[PDB]
């Protein structure tokens, strides 16, 4: 049986390496990087890689690896898929730690943005969490942390971290990550996978897909929002994105929007992850 090597880009950063049968699965090399990672809570997460456009694609665990990557390296992540809106009801913490470690990613690359006083908030229970309790004598008047806690620096930023770590005395590992998740859950912009696209005008917008629903962000002024209920057909076809809309109470029919996506790749691909984010948060 001929086997293929797969390396995985942890979410500490560290690459995990296996080798799977090549007509292997998704769901295989999948449950490997579970099992490599103690994760049990595992249909929150799930595998990306780069496509020949180099963008970022789902791993689909049903469908032969070799049929998604093709060309491609079998090179890829291992991030949070679907993002818990209420992550103190997971039942384990050390899915709330690759939670956490998701998060300081989409903060740290700015997917996640973020308040001066919540990067240090967020950052001080990051530092509790791993360091433990504030110790003076490894933080100077002139303390920069090894952390990543922003996509860009300030000493003004590394001071309040320590200023917040300090009030942080006693607090254990899982207790700082439960704080930095029920802080992170409330950002306007947690658990939000966007997408660039073209309203049937042809001015930019934004399309966000999460557990509340899809959002349209026009600009700063007007913020469109679709709950999942309020969606019955999902579609794409060429370059376009549709969504099929439910009738309000009294209207005698449903209303149709669509949406002009970079290529069909695109509008497929947002397609999919609209779909799955549907099924997967319609039993909340
Ligand atoms: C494979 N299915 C199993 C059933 N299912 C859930 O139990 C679920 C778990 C957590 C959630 F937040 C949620 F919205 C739904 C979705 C995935």
């Amino acid at each position: 049986p001929k086997s293929m090597q797969c390396k995985v880009i942890l979410l500490d950063g560290s690459e995990y390496t296996c080798d799977v049968e090549k007509r292997s699965r998704g769901q295989v090399l999948f449950d490997k990087v579970c099992e490599h990672l103690n994760l049990l809570e595992k249909d929150y997460f799930g595998l990306t890689y780069r496509d020949a456009e180099n963008q970022k694609n789902w791993l689909d665990p049903a469908k032969e690896i070799k049929k998604q990557v093709r060309s491609g390296a079998w090179h890829f992540s291992f991030n949070v898929k679907f993002y818990p809106p209420d992550p103190a009801q997971l039942s384990e913490d050390i899915t709330r730690y690759y939670l956490c470690l998701q998060l300081r990613d989409d903060i740290v690359s700015g997917r996640l943005p973020c308040s001066f006083v919540t990067l240090a908030l967020l950052g001080s229970y990051t530092v509790q969490s791993e360091l433990g309790d504030y110790d003076p004598d490894e933080c100077g008047s002139d303390y920069i942390s090894e952390f990543r806690f922003a996509p860009n620096h300030t000493k003004e930023l590394e001071d309040k971290v320590i200023e917040l770590h300090k009030s942080h005395r006693g607090m254990t590992p899982a207790e700082a990550e439960m704080h930095f998740l029920e802080n992170a859950k409330k950002l306007s912009m947690y658990g939000v996978d966007l997408h660039h696209a073209k309203d049937s005008e042809g001015v930019e917008i934004m399309l966000g897909v999460c557990a509340s629903g899809l959002l349209i962000y026009r600009d700063r002024l007007r913020i469109n929002r679709f709950a999942w209920p309020k969606v019955l057909k999902i579609s794409y076809k060429r370059n376009n994105f549709y969504i099929k809309i439910r009738p309000g109470e009294f209207e005698q029919f449903e209303s149709t929007i669509g949406f002009k996506l970079p290529n069909h790749r695109a509008a497929k691909r947002l397609w999919k992850v609209c779909v799955e984010h549907h099924t997967f948060f319609r039993l909340l």
